[PDB]
C-alpha cells in the first residue's frame, strides 16, 4: 500500500492566518467588545529608513509604469529575510506599518531575562543583513504589555498597550542607523553579564554593543531552552515549517473569526475572485491621520471602551465617505488611526471634499468621547504605495509614501486641530473660507510640506 | 552533466483527466453512441450526511458572504481524505453527486472474494475518520457492471448500471449512521473466515461488523498480492502518486476524447481563461430532475438506446431553454438527469418559466421513447452550493442543496407527472390554470417542502 | 533553532529572465544604441518540421474552440525536452522563432574544438528524442559572432550576426530529416578523431554520420573538463536547476533593464494582471515581414547603425498603425522584421489597411537609410498561432502559422517591393488600382498562395 505524497495544502484558512499574529489566531477569546487581555514579553520594533524615499523615485519614468511592481518586489525581498529571522528566532510579527514591524516575544515573567537575550541576538543577525540606500533601526522593549480588541459584529481590530509599547518606539526614535537600543526596563531585566552596552547621551536607553558569551556557552543550546517557553514554535514533524499556522486545517468557526481582521479585497483575492497584481499600486490617495489622546495612554481598562466608541463613529462615517481604516496603533500620546480614501475600488471624484467632511465629523465626535481628551487630525493627498507587505507566511496589507509621513506629523505638530496639506486644499471643492493657512513648523522628517491649512469647516468659529 | 529537478508538469490533459475516472482516461473506447462494456467489480457508495443542512446555515449573515468559499473548503476537507483513502486502497472514484461518491474495484470474477476484503477495509478506515454534525454512511455491492457511454459529436456521458448499482444504493440507504452495509451478492462471494457481520432486519443484506483475520494475517502483504490484479495501481518510480493519471502525457486525440466528458466553463478554468474563485457559488438555480424508468433497469442493450435517444433530445431542448445536465445516474428505478437552470454564465430571468416549459417538452418527449415506460419530472428552486468538489486529484462540479433533494424526492414520489414547487410556482409568468396543486405527501428526508403542484401544461386535459 | 524550507522565490525578475538568454540577463552592457560586441562559439539551429501544418489544422471543429490550447500544449511538450538538453549540455537558448530556436555556446577560441564535440552529442540526443508527423533537423556552426543591441529608451532588441550566423541558418536548410548538419568552418574546427561525418553533394557543409570515441573516452569525465569554461553552468549547491537565472535575486536596476526586451502584454501577465489563457490564441492576423538588405550583412559595425536607425522609423510607424515587432533576426542577406498587426490588445477593422500603409511607409523610409541596399515586405493575412513557446525556465512569445512563412517567401521572392496576399488584398479599404496583379511564383515551401499582389500605392509610378 502506497504512502503518497501529502502536498502542502493551501486552504483559505491558512491564507487568512498569513495577514495574522499568533496572538490572534490561536488567541481563542471572547467575541465581547472591547475586550483586553494582559501579558508579558519582550517587544521588537524593526525600521528600515529609506523606503519611503524609493517610494517617490518609483514614479518616475525611469521606472516604465511598473514602479508599483518594482517596489513591491524590491520591499518583499528585503522585508521577508528580517522575518524570517524573526520567525525563526521563535517571534511573532505583530503588525506591519509600511516599511516597519513590530514582533512580540510573549512569556512568563522569570523567562524575560533569557529570552531578551534571543531577541537581542536576532537584533545583531537582522542588522547584519543591511541601493546602498536604506537603513535598519531597532528598539527593543520588555515587562507588562495589554491587547485590546475592539470592533463591531463584521470587524475585528487589535492593538497593544502600555509602557513597554511606549518604550519600545521610544527607544527606535533614538536609534542611530543600524543600532539596538534596549528600553531602561529592558536593560534592568537582560542579563548583563551576557550584553555589553554603550550609555546615550540625555538618555536611560542604552545602545547595545555586543554579546559576551560566557566561556561555557553554546547559543543553540540555550535557545532550545528557551523554546521550552514558546508554545507555538514549529518541532518535531513540523520542525521545517516557519509557522505553526502553515498547518491549520479547516474550522469555519475559527475562520469566520479570524477573515473579521482582513480587508474584503484581501479575502477576494485569497478567494481566487480577482488577480493578485491589483492590490500592487501606486494611486494617488487621501490619507487622514486621526489621533486620540488620553490622560493615561497605558492604562487599557480606561483606555478600551473609549477606543471602541471612537471606532464604531469611525467606520461608520468612513463607509458614509468611502474610505477606510488601513491600521490602527498606539502612536502621539494615544491611539491613532491610518485611514485611507482611494484604496483599491473605492475611487471618486470628490475624494478630497470627503475626506474633509469626514474627518471634521470624526473631530467632532471623538472631541466628546469620554476619556478622550484631545483629538488631531492630520490631511494628506499624494501618490502612495499601496500593498502586501512581508513574507509568503506573514504578511499584511499596508500604505507607503511620504503623504503617509506628512499626515502623520501634521497631526503630531499641530494639535486639537484638524489639518491639511496644499493638495488637498487646492483639490477640494470646499470654499476657501472653511480653511485658515497656518504658520509652517519646522517638522522631524518633511523637508518641505508646502502650505499647510487648517480646516475650520462650516460656521464661523472666530 | 547536471541531473536538474523534473517539475511535476501540470498539463492541460492532466488537469482534465482529474474530472474524470480511470475507467474513462484509460477506456479507450469506440466513439459509437451508444457504446456498452461488461466486467465484473466491487462497487462502494460513500454518503456523507448532513452536508445539505450545512448549506442552508452557509447562507446566513454570520458567514459574512463568504458562505460558498467556507463551505467548500470545509467540504473538500473531509472529502478529500475519504478520496485519498479510497486511492490508496485501489479504487477508482466514478463519480461525486453532491455530498456523495461512487468508486470501483474492477476486478477478474476469481478475484472478487480477495478485493472484496480490500474494500472492506478501505471502508471501515474511512468510517475511523468521522462540527460534531456530519455521518458517513457506506453500501459495498460486488457482481456483474455494465457500463453505458452515450452522447453526441461534442459532449460524452457515461454511467453503470446493473444488480449490483442497484444493490449499492439500496444498501447505503439502510445505513445507518457509520454503517458500512453489504449487498446480499457481496455477502454471497465475500471472504467469510474473516468478515464477521450482523443480519440487518427484514433484508438479506447484512451490516459489516469486524475483520477476524486469521493467524498468519498481514494486511499489507495480502494488499500487496490484491495490486497484482490493479491495472493503474501506482507502483515503481510512480508509488508516490495518488493517481497514475498525474503522469498523462500531451496527446491531442486523448485530450480531444476526454474534454467532452467535462462542462465547458470548467475548461475554460482549465485552461487559465477565468479565476478559480468564480465556480465556487451559493447561488438561486432551479433544478429540474428527470427520470426515466424502464421494464428491466438491468439490462444494458435495452435501456443503453433509449438513454441515448432520450439525450439527444434533452440536451438540445436545454440549450433552447439555458440550462445544463450536471449528472445522470441509475436511481428511482431508472435513469435521471440532474439538470440545472441558472449555472455560472447560464443566469436570465423567466428562467423559472423555461425550466418549466423544458421539463414539460422533455416530458412530452421522452414519454413517446420506445422502452420509456414512465417520465416523471420534479422542478424545485432555491439558493443552492455550485462548485468542484473532491481532491485535488480527483474532482468533479456538482450541486448540493435542500431543493435539489426535494426535486429529486418529487420525482420519485409524484411519478408519471411533472410536479414543482411553491417558489417555481409562485415565480413563473405562466398563468395560474396551467397548474395543479396537489395533496402533500409525508417524503423521506424533506421536513417541509411548501405546497407542491403538477405542472399540467397549456391546452385543458381535465 | 530550525532551518526550515527556503521555497523557490518566483519573483518578477526571474519571471522576465525566463523571456531572455544569459548573454542578455548576465550581459550588463552600455545602454547606448546601437551597441556591438565581439566573440566566438558555437551555434545550433533547431527546427520542428510540420507545426506549421498541424496549426491549420487545430483550426479545424474537431479541436472543439480550444485549438490553441491544444497547440501549444503539445507544442511545448516537446519544444520543452528539446530545451532542457541544450540547457543540461550547457547551452544559451538565445531565440525561439515559431517551432524552431536558435542556441549558443560562447567560448573562447582554443575550447571551440571541444564544445563543437559537446554541441554534437546534444544534437544526436536530441535526434533521439523524436502523430508520427514532426521531424527535427539542426544546423550547426561555429567561429566568431557578433551581437548587436539596439531600440529605443524604453525598448531593446538583440541579434546575432555574421559568417557563422549565416551557415548555421544554410546547414539547417540542407538537412533532410533528423539530421545535424556541419558548417564547412565547423567541420574545419572539429575533433575529426571523434566525429564522422558524409559528404554532402554540391556543399561544403557536411552531416554528421557519428561519434566515435576513442579507446579511453568518457563523455562525462570530457564534459566535465568543457564546463570549466561555462561561465553559467549550475553547480555545487546550484546543480539541481536548469538555470542560474532562476537564482536571480530582486534588483531595480537589472529589472529596468531586462523588462524593455519583454512586450507589455508579457510583461502584465508577469505582473498578475491579466489570466494567462489570454495569451495562447489562434486569431486572424496580418504579417509584416520586412527585409532589409546590405552590402556586407557580417559586418555589425556597418550594419548595426543602419539596423538602429532603421528600428526607429519602423518602431514609431508601427505604433501609429497599431502592430508591434515580434521578432528580429538575419535572414534573406539582411535583416528582417517580423511584425504583427492584430496580437493581444491591438485589434481593430481597417486593420489590413493599416498594415499596408504602415509597410509603404517602412519602405519609403528604409529605402533612403545609408547602407540599406534593398528592402523587401511581405504581407500575408490569416489566422495564426500566438503565444508563449518553450520551457518553464526558458521561453518566449511567438506567432507560427502558415501565413507567417507566407510573408517570408513573398518577401524574399518578391525583392525591392511590397507585396501581400489575396485575403490582406480583399479584405483592404484601399482601391484596386493601388495594386498589381504579379507573376505566380513556385516558393519553397509552399503548395499555393492564391493571387498575389504588387501594393503599388497612391501616386501612379506606370
Ligand atoms: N504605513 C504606515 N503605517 C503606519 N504609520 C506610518 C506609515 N507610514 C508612516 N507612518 C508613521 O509616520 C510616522 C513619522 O514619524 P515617526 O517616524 O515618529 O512614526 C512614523 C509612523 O508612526
Ligand atoms: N553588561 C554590562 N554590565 C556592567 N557594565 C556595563 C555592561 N555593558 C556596559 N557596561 C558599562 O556601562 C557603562 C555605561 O556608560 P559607558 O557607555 O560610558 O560605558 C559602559 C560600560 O563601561
Ligand atoms: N448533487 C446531487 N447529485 C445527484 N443526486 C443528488 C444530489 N443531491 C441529492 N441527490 C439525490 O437526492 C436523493 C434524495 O434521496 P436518496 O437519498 O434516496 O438519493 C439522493 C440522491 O440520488
Ligand atoms: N463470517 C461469518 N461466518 C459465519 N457466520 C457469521 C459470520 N459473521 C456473522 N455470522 C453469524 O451470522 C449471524 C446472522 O445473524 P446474527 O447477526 O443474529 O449473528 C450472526 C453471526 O452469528
Ligand atoms: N514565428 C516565426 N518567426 C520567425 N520566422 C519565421 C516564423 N515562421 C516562419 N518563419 C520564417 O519562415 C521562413 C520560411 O523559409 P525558411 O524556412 O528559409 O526560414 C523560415 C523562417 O525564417
Ligand atoms: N572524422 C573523419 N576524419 C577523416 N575522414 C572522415 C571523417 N569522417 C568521414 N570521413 C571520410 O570523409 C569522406 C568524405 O566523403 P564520403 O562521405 O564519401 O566518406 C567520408 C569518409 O570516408
Ligand atoms: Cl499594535
Ligand atoms: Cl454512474
Ligand atoms: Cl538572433
Ligand atoms: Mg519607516
Ligand atoms: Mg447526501
Ligand atoms: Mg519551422
Amino acid at each position: 500500500m502506497n504512502t503518497p505524497k501529502e502536498e502542502f495544502q493551501d486552504w483559505p484558512i491558512v491564507r487568512i492566518a498569513a495577514h495574522l499574529p499568533d496572538l490572534i489566531v490561536y488567541g481563542h477569546f471572547s467575541p465581547e467588545r472591547p475586550f483586553m487581555d494582559y501579558f508579558d514579553g519582550v517587544l521588537m520594533f524593526v525600521d528600515i529608513s529609506g523606503f519611503t524615499a524609493m517610494t517617490e523615485k518609483f514614479s518616475s519614468a525611469m521606472y516604465m509604469d511598473r514602479g508599483a511592481e518594482q517596489l513591491v518586489e524590491i520591499l518583499n525581498y528585503h522585508i521577508s529575510a528580517i522575518v524570517e529571522k524573526v520567525l525563526i528566532f521563535g517571534g511573532d510579527i505583530l503588525k506591519f506599518a509600511g516599511d516597519a514591524l513590530l514582533a512580540l516575544w510573549r512569556v512568563e515573567r522569570k523567562q524575560l531575562k533569557n529570552i531578551i537575550t534571543v531577541v537581542i541576538k536576532c537584533s545583531l543577525e537582522i542588522h547584519g543583513l543591511f541601493g546602498l540606500d536604506i537603513r535598519v533601526k531597532i528598539g527593543l522593549a520588555a515587562g507588562h504589555i495589554s491587547m485590546l480588541v475592539f470592533g463591531d459584529e463584521t470587524h475585528s481590530h487589535f492593538l497593544v498597550i502600555g509602557q513597554a509599547v511606549d518604550d519600545v518606539r521610544l527607544a527606535q526614535n533614538m536609534a542611530q542607523m543600524n543600532d539596538v537600543i534596549l528600553s531602561p526596563n529592558c536593560w534592568q531585566l537582560c542579563d548583563r553579564s551576557m550584553i555589553e552596552i554603550e550609555s546615550v547621551p540625555d538618555q536611560r536607553a542604552v545602545k547595545v554593543n555586543f554579546l559576551k558569551p560566557p566561556p561555557n556557552f553554546n547559543f543553540d543550546e540555550f535557545f532550545t531552552k528557551c523554546t521550552t517557553f514558546m508554545h507555538y514554535y514549529p518541532s518535531g514533524e513540523h520542525k521545517n515549517l516557519l509557522r505553526l499556522a502553515c498547518t491549520l486545517k479547516p474550522d469555519p468557526e475559527l475562520e469566520m473569526s479570524l477573515q473579521k481582521y482582513v480587508m474584503e479585497s484581501i479575502l477576494k483575492q485569497i478567494d481566487n475572485k480577482q488577480l493578485q497584481g491589483y492590490l500592487s499600486e501606486l494611486r494617488p490617495v487621501t490619507i487622514v491621520f486621526v489621533n486620540l489622546m488620553f490622560e493615561d495612554q497605558d492604562k487599557a481598562e480606561e483606555i478600551g471602551p473609549a477606543i471602541q466608541d471612537a471606532y464604531m463613529h469611525i467606520t461608520s462615517v468612513l463607509k458614509i465617505f468611502q474610505g477606510q481604516i488601513n491600521k490602527v496603533f498606539m502612536f502621539d500620546k494615544g491611539c491613532s488611526f491610518l485611514c485611507v480614501f482611494g484604496f483599491p475600488g473605492e475611487k471618486v471624484p470628490d475624494e478630497l471634499t470627503h475626506a474633509l467632511e469626514c474627518a471634521m465629523d470624526i473631530f467632532d465626535f471623538c472631541s466628546q468621547v469620554h476619556k478622550i481628551q484631545t483629538v488631531s487630525i492630520g490631511v494628506a493627498s499624494g501618490i502612495v504605495f499601496c500593498g502586501i507587505v512581508g513574507h509568503t507566511v506573514r504578511h499584511e496589507y499596508t500604505v507607503i509614501g511620504q503623504k503617509v509621513n506628512l499626515a502623520a506629523r501634521m497631526m503630531m505638530y499641530y494639535p486639537g486641530i484638524v489639518t491639511c496639506d496644499s493638495v488637498t486644499y487646492n483639490g477640494s471643492n470646499l470654499p476657501a473660507y472653511f480653511f485658515k493657512e497656518l504658520p509652517k513648523k519646522v517638522m522631524k522628517g518633511v523637508a518641505d510640506s508646502g502650505p499647510l491649512y487648517q480646516y475650520w469647516g462650516r460656521t464661523e468659529k472666530v
